[PDB]
Parts: structure tokens; sequence; C-alpha cells
């Protein structure tokens, strides 16, 4: 249907018998999920929510925090995650930003909001009028580099447009396991939610425990049996080490999906040697928040682990898109350029960032194109290639740096697991390449790497950290790298 609502209403409707939420040993029907979100709805109808309003919702992972995310989307509500490792004063503004007529969970400097209380959301387990295709399923805070936390509002329609564009691509049924594995407040949890919740099929809670290790969520993956399994490429490796070391099968995994990083084949052939790439099948799907989860798909074949190319393959569906050069221009094959990307999956533009908007989102005097900042070329039998960020391709002193060229560079160190490279502003006067990089001293790293790059994209100062910093969806930190490394120096 139209929206999300209709999509749990149908499968809850029809399956009411099956199990919608498994955490640990709990489980959840979806016909009592269905009833405890439909009466949280009334009761945020109740304290004043309406359709159109955006509800915070800070609770871990669980029974609970679903259904009060349901209970928001059949109020005609948006929700707004907030991740509860976020630091108090991030919450602080994204609770100003996005203007929230209400908090469900626990928390802040200001509570002068309603709150619905875990206790409370626990309590209730025709209606508010029902939300449509165009009202705000989420907002989503993405990172902005130097300035805010920026949020992106996603519609209905915008993820019901996902899933439809992922119909023929992916087999998916009822039987499914889905893993919820990622933060309600990463994009990549309504990929997996909405992937179980949509089909009938089950959802996996990978219940909140910082000490859980990657070999004991392996051994819940094949134990819990999941058949659909959403991984970024820095996970799925440490993943990997795992199931190779403990010798684990997981002869129920379906499919494996990779987003939100450049998934180089090197991260993939251990896993293909044990596995092959039959099954489960391995699927590269390059993604932006700013369109809805994922824009494209790939499924990885043994020609992808010959060479050292990242292939995303060719946009979903419901996409038209550009390759685009620095003059605006369409480019050639094998040439790389920005791509932008149109159709029903594309955001309406940021929350409260109008001029950000203005340029990313354009139209012409004609779709409506999303400026992904991202580098790709189509290659010889149409699929996309991802070359890296605009980003991070940058100059100094004469020269044009590939930043992650040179990260690939200091990966290459047998013992080095994670690198990222940057330019530092040591003074406004010298400003030059430095490195943080987690296992091999400096030294040894120095002396290889001037065998692999060239001398002016040589990192000029190296820092060994134990762990990279990360925000809440995994991904390396840059803003956090350069400011340990300000500090330490
Ligand atoms: N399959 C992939 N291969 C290579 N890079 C990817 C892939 N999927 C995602 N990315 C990268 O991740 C980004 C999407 O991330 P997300 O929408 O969560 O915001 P972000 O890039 O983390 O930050 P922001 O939204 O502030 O630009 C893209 O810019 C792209 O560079
Ligand atoms: C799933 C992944 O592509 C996510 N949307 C991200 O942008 O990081
Ligand atoms: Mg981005």
């Amino acid at each position: 249907g139209a929206t999300l609502v209709d999509l749990f209403s149908r499968a809850a409707m029809e399956m009411p018998d099956r199990t919608a939420l498994h955490i640990d040993d709990e489980k959840i029907s979806y016909g009592l999920l269905h009833s405890w979100a439909e009466g949280l709805a009334d009761l945020l109808h109740d304290a004043g929510v309406r359709k159109g309003d955006r509800v915070a919702l800070r609770m871990p992972p669980g029974a609970n925090a679903i259904a009060a995310m349901l209970g928001i989307l059949r109020a005609g509500a948006a929700y707004v995650p907030l991740d509860i490792r976020n630091p108090p004063a991030r919450n602080a503004f994204i609770v100003t930003d996005s203007q929230v007529v209400a908090l469900v969970g626990d928390p802040i400097p200001e509570y002068t909001g309603p709150l619905v209380t875990e206790e409370n959301v626990a309590a209730l387990r025709p209606g508010p009028e029902r939300p449509g295709p165009q009202d705000v399923a989420y907002i989503i805070y993405t990172s902005g580099t130097t300035g805010r936390p920026k949020g992106v509002p996603v519609r209905h329609g915008n993820v019901t447009a996902l899933f439809e564009a992922c119909s023929r691509l992916f087999s998916f049924s009822a039987d499914d396991r889905w893993l919820l594995f990622h933060s309600m407040a990463f994009d990549f949890s309504v990929w997996e939610i909405w992937g179980a919740l949509s089909t009938g099929a089950e959802l996996v809670v990978l219940p909140y425990w910082t000490a859980r290790t990657p070999v004991e969520t392996a051994r819940v993956v094949r134990d819990r049996g999941i058949t659909v399994l959403n991984q970024t490429p820095t996970a799925f490796g440490a993943l990997t080490t795992a199931v190779l070391g403990e010798g684990i099968d997981l002869p129920e995994l379906r499919y494996v999906v990779f987003g939100g990083e450049k998934l180089t084949p090197a991260v993939v052939r251990p896993w293909a040697k044990r596995f092959g790439l039959d099954r489960p099948h391995l699927i590269n799907m390059y993604g932006i928040t700013e369109t809805t989860v994922h824009a494209t798909f790939h499924r990885l074949t043994e020609d992808d682990l010959a060479a050292e190319d990242s292939v995303i393959g060719r946009p979903l569906p419901g996409f038209t898109h550009r390759i685009v050069t620095e003059d605006g221009r369409d480019a050639a094959t094998g040439e790389p350029g920005e791509l932008w990307l149109a159709g029903p999956q594309v955001s309406e533009g940021y929350l409260n960032r109008p001029e950000l908007t203005a340029e990313r989102f354009t139209t012409g005097p004609p779709p409506r194109y999303y400026h992904s900042g991202d580098l790709v070329s189509r290659r010889a039998g149409g699929d996309l290639v991802y070359q890296g960020r605009a980003d991070l391709q940058v100059k100094l002193r004469g020269h044009r740096i590939e930043l992650s060229d040179v990260e690939a560079a200091v990966r290459t160190h047998p013992a080095v697991v994670d690198a990222v490279v940057w330019v530092h502003e040591f003074a406004p006067g010298d400003s030059r390449l430095v490195c943080a990089y987690t296992a091999p001293d400096a030294r040894a790293l120095r002396a290889h790497v001037k065998t692999v790059l060239p001398s002016y994209m040589q990192p000029s100062q190296y820092l060994a950290l134990p762990e990279l910093p990360r925000t809440i969806n995994g991904k390396a930190d840059r803003a956090s790298v350069a400011r340990a490394f300000d500090e330490r120096r």
C-alpha cells in the first residue's frame, strides 16, 4: 500500500499468528504487536499528538521501542530517533532542531514537553486519522561535517517506494528472519525493521549489550536462524573473522546485504572461499539517507574478486540518474563524475537547512535530482563502479590527493585493520597530511607506504589508536579523529 502503516496492517491482518519480534526467548505475534500499536496511537492522540507531528523516540532496542515506533506512525506522526549513546548535547540539539511535540521513552536540558515513559508503553502491551504517502515517517540525522548535524525527513511514500523497487531483485518471504543489527537512529534499521514487518517475516532484535563480541554476534546469527543479514563492510570484516575462527556454519543465511561504505573485494574474499557466492547471495548496495536507505543493487560474482574495483551496480528501478562532470556535463563511459539521483525515493530536502537543500536538490527549467557528492563511473556493461567522495578528493600545495587512496595504501599493511587519512590544519600556515590507524609502529608503516605511494601522497604524521572513534552507524567519525589527534599532539 501507500504507507508503512498499511504495510504493517496487511501483514498483521493476514498473518496474525506469525512472530513479528523475537527478543532472546521472547516472541511477539504480529496480531499482538498490532494491538499494542493501535493502543499506543490512541494514547498518543489523547496526549495531543496530531498527523504531521514529530515525536522523539529514545529507547534501547526491543519490544517497547518497536511498538512505540509503530504507535507513532499509526498516530500519523513522524518519529525522530535518538540513539542513547548519543551525547546529551546532541539529543538536546536534535530535540530543539526537530521541534518534537513529545518524547517517547525516558530522557536533556528541558523536559517541558510531554513524556510517554517506557513503563507507559509496556502498559498497553477505528483510531486516529491514518497517515498518507506524503506524510513524513521519520527524521534521521546525518553527520554535518563542520556545521551541525542535519535532519533528513523521509516520507511514507519514500519508504514504500524502496520496497517496491526491491520487490524483484530480492526474493523475500514470510519465512525469513531479519536481524536488527543497527541503531534505530541509522536508516539501515528502516530496511531491517520493515524488511521483516512488511512481509510477515520475523525481526530478531539484537538486545543492547556493548560487551557482546563479534563471536557472540556470529553465534546468535546461526542460532536465531537469520536468513537476511545487513552489515557495513567494517562490521562484516569483523564478523567474518569470528565465523572463520570458531568455524561457524550458517546454512540458513540467504542474503548478506552490504551498505554504507566502499566495499573492497579483499574484505569479501575470505568469506567467499568458505561459503562461495551462491548461498548466501552477497549484495552490495550503494545508498544515502537522502534517497531512503538504498539507491543501487549489485549481486557479487567471482569477477568482482579478481580486480580491486568496487561495483555498486545499477540504480534501483524507481531511479533515474546522471553522472556529472565538474562542468555540469554528462560523463563518458569509464569517466568518473558526480552521481545525481531522481525518483520517488528521493527525500524532500533537509529540515531547516534551506540553502543546503537549494544546492543539493535541483530541478532544471525535468527530474528533481539529489546530488550525492559521490564519484562514480559507468563501466562497459552499464554497471556503476564507486570511486569515492568529492569531499575526500582534496588539493594540497599544488597536488590533488585522493585521501581514500592513501587510506587503502596504509591498509595494505598486513597488521593494519583500519586507517583515516586527512589534511590537518596545524596552523593557518601549516596544512599537512595526517593518518590515524588501528592494529606496527609509525616507522614501519611510514617505510612501507613509501613503497606504495608517490611522495606528495605520503602522510606527514601517523597516530596509532586502539580503535577508531565511531558514529552510531558504526562508521569512522572523521571529525572525531582530527580532534583526538589535535589534543594528543
Ligand atoms: N555501497 C556503497 N559503496 C560505497 N560507498 C557508500 C555505499 N553506501 C553508502 N556509501 C557512502 O555513504 C554515504 C551515505 O551515508 P548517509 O546517508 O548515512 O550519510 P553520510 O554520508 O554518512 O553523511 P551525510 O548524509 O551527512 O552526507 C554516501 O555519501 C556514500 O559516500
Ligand atoms: C545503508 C546505508 O547505505 C545508509 N543509508 C547510509 O547512508 O550510510
Ligand atoms: Mg554523504
